[PDB]
RNA sequence: UGAGGGCCUUGGUCACGGCCUUGGCUUGCUACAAUUAACGAUCAACUUAGAACUGGUACGGACAAGGGGAAUCUGACUGUUAACGAG
């Protein structure tokens, strides 16, 4: 059976997970626009801040690369280098008119965005 | 003086293009003036309410119903030959 092996609090309502394909960081959106990376154990090494609204989405891209949606029309492509790190916003990804929810990356660098705006 | 963008470039990395690093228009915090912004810009509102041409007025010049005047007698009856009566 599927036995507890360990939960991590976070400060608002998570929407969104993530952990890549090979790796242990966990990424989680959570409804105060901040993404949240975990190193596995309740420790986030890495913060991105920048969206205006509750995240929906959360992708991993590449080890220094992250893509975010959020209620905000405005996907987003952060950076990180390599305490607690800050990432930064690469671009900000505009034209869906409502709130994106879903977002998918496939293996020649390109990604699907799925929004209320029936589109 | 910090941040974010743009043109540069330096190495390693994967078959002109990615990935990781290196040094040089917008806004944030401070310092001296201006506080007559009592100015300027922009978006939005706005069209001409006037109709009618009635009479009576004071004045200037002819009509206006139609024979007049005076006094006595007489009939109800005041304050100067009093008046009045279709006698």
């Amino acid at each position: 059976p599927p036995s507890y092996l360990n939960s991590f609090s976070n400060e608002d309502w998570v929407s969104s997970l993530d952990v890549g394909d090979g790796s242990k960081h966990i990424i989680s959106g959570s409804y105060d626009g901040i993404v949240r990376t975990w190193d596995l154990s309740g420790n986030v090494q890495k913060q991105y801040s920048g969206h205006s609204g509750p995240i929906r989405a959360v992708k991993y891209i590449s080890n220094t690369r992250l893509v975010s949606a959020g209620n905000d029309r405005t996907l987003r492509l952060w950076k990180t280098k390599n305490n607690i790190e800050d990432g930064k916003t690469l671009a900000i990804l505009e034209g869906h008119k409502a709130p994106v929810v879903s977002i998918d990356v496939s293996d020649n660098s390109r990604i699907l965005s799925a929004s209320y705006d029936n589109s």
